[PDB]
């Protein structure tokens, strides 16, 4: 797809179309851009205005590229991001990854709406991602396939310790900073790959092999993170709770759920960026 230039020469682009510098990137999912507010001395580019980016055409997906300081954090957020059921290959929803990895960028928190599995879970929960089920890529969907670009990172990768465990113990404190009534859920996200929603003896299975929430985006950019070197954090809004037994999932329903917890996921970011390290 594409070669290493193109990444350089995207970043060289931004990096002369803004003064920002940002130390972290956000993408955020479906209904979650919203965080983009609040955001001070804010600089939005149209991802189609942006040399080689992809185009964001899913419903809740602004497909804009904003630079801003947070809660006194520099950072550069994905508002909507990019999904293999739309049609693009992995290397194309991963491409904004190795962007910020080339403009000093050194940790990624990743942000989706997803289906809740796990029983214990309530529409509006918070679910801090611990681990993750790539199904794709048991089948060789991956965005690593193909040959190896050494820049980047290894040919073959680790990743049992994708989710940081630091990031995940700090979000847990500034979570019991802020009084909530609902304690911090945290799991197993799996991956499938859309459009279509689950059929309910497919959310079993989910289940049964020991996934706590659904959805179709989110592990190809963990893994191409992991793989050039990025620090990792993540958390899925649980949009709804998965049928079980023989209602039904519509996507305005999941943004629906998006706005009401609008309040919620921008102070736990806001925290959350003054607990970053380095
Ligand atoms: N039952 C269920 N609820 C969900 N909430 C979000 N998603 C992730 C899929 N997201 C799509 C449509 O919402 C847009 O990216 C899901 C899902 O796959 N299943
Ligand atoms: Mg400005
Ligand atoms: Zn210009």
């Amino acid at each position: 797809g594409y070669t290493y230039e193109d990444y350089q020469d995207t970043a060289k682009w931004l990096l002369s179309h803004t003064e920002q510098r940002p130390q972290v990137a956000v993408i955020c999912g479906s209904g979650l851009g919203g965080l983009v507010n609040k955001l001070t001395q804010a600089q939005t580019f149209d991802y189609s205005e942006i040399p080689n980016f992809p185009e964001s055409t899913v419903p809740g997906h602004a497909g804009r590229l904003v630079f801003g300081i947070l809660n006194g954090r520099a950072c550069v957020m994905m508002q909507g991001r990019f999904h293999m059921y739309e049609g693009y290959p992995f290397w194309k929803v991963t491409f904004p990854v190795r962007v910020f990895r080339l403009l000093g960028v050194e940790t990624l928190v990743v942000t989706n709406a997803a289906g809740g599995l796990n029983p214990n879970f309530e529409v509006g929960d918070i679910m801090l991602i611990r681990d993750h089920i790539n199904l794709p890529g048991f089948s060789g969907q991956n965005p690593l396939r193909g040959p190896n670009e050494e820049r980047f990172g290894v040919r073959f990768p680790a990743m049992s310790d994708a989710y940081d465990r630091d990031m995940r113990q700090k979000a847990h404190s500034t979570w019991k900073q802020m009084g909530e009534q609902r304690e911090l859920q945290e799991g197993t996200y799996v991956m499938l790959g859309g459009p279509n929603f689950e059929t309910v003896a497919e959310c079993r299975l989910l289940r049964n092999l020991g996934a706590d929430a659904v959805g179709m985006s989110t592990v190809p950019e963990v893994i191409v993170a992991r793989h050039c070197g990025l620090r990792v954090f993540g958390f899925s809004l649980i949009t709804n709770k998965v049928i079980m037994d023989t209602g039904k999932a519509n996507h305005e329903e999941v943004l629906e759920a998006g706005k009401q917890a609008a309040q919620k996921l921008e102070q736990f970011v806001s925290l959350l960026m003054a607990s970053i390290p380095v």
